[PDB]
């Protein structure tokens, strides 16, 4: 993504709505004919991406185009959940039945067999979605909509005139802030993890304003602090669905089997996070973010 860093902070985040929209209509041809499921996910990371920056740069646009845009994003977002999970705990097949003892693995088949059939019917679930047209008046009215380079009304929305580089500067190290605060369980870590999330998207999009050294420095930085919380907050996930799919004899000690290996994992990715917030709240971090940001 291309910013223009004495454009107005309207003009760019308009850049990443067309850049991050693009790639969404990039990416429906793969999900319809099933060609992977990096499709799928690469659709959903533009969708948290768009909702993530319209959300922290709120005041750049209209109200009711804002608010239009973040309930339209999350239904849409909503609409590739199912699908979604199914891709993912086929993929983990090898994976899990590479957990159990060989024993219980024969027990998992019919746990594999019902994500196929879930696979099969949200697929054309969200293909017929895809193919409707409240997608499409949704997308058309999007992309018209992100063509207008005309500021708003400043009163309502007081953010969209000022210069890029100011907010860039003020929004990553308000991001920075907040994690280190909060920094300083299971709803901290949930918490924290979104935290890194939200200063990871802005360092995203703000990244054409740096020399590129000092971004990936910076993402370098946080990388450890992010494998850690995502991680944790995955299998969390996980624990969850496993969890769900017991209510509905040999498959259920399976999936207790699973359910045993992710929560003792947990626990030790658990321990081992003090440690690493302890190392990135260094006085190291904070001059590598100087560095980034200096003279903006």
């Amino acid at each position: 993504l291309q910013l223009d860093a004495h454009a107005s902070i309207h003009e760019n985040v308009r850049r990443l709505l067309q850049f991050t929209t693009s790639i969404m209509e990039a990416n429906e041809e793969g999900i319809r004919k099933d060609i992977d499921s990096e499709f799928l996910h690469d659709f959903r990371v533009a969708i948290r991406r768009s909702r993530s920056i319209l959300r922290l740069l709120n005041g750049v646009f209209d109200p009711e185009k804002t608010a239009w845009m973040l309930a339209g994003l999350r239904e849409l977002g909503k609409r590739t959940n199912d699908l979604r999970d199914s891709d993912v705990y086929l993929l983990r097949r090898e994976e899990y039945t590479s957990l159990l003892p060989p024993s219980l693995r024969p027990a998992l088949d019919p746990f594999f067999s019902d994500l196929e059939a879930d696979k099969r019917l949200h697929h054309r679930q969200f293909c017929r979605y895809l193919t409707g047209r409240e997608y499409s008046g949704f997308m058309t009215s999007l992309k018209e909509f992100i063509a207008e380079g005309e500021l708003p009304d400043p009163e309502t929305a007081p953010l969209a005139a000022e210069p890029t580089g100011d907010v860039a500067a003020k929004t990553i190290r308000k991001a920075l802030k907040k994690v280190l605060v909060h920094g300083r369980s299971d709803a901290e870590l949930h918490e924290l993890r979104i935290d890194c999330k939200k200063l990871r998207y802005l360092l995203e999009f703000f990244a054409s304003l740096f020399p590129p050294k000092a971004t990936a420095q910076v993402l370098r930085q946080m990388k450890t602090l992010q494998d850690n919380l995502g991680t944790f907050v995955d299998l969390t996930v996980q624990m969850e669905f496993l969890q769900s799919r017991l209510e509905t004899i040999s498959e259920a000690a399976a999936i207790g089997g699973l359910l045993t290996t992710l929560y003792r994992k947990r626990e030790k990715v658990r321990e081992h996070f003090h440690e690493i917030f302890s190392g990135f709240d260094s006085n190291e971090t904070g001059e590598l973010f100087d560095e980034l940001l200096t003279g903006l």
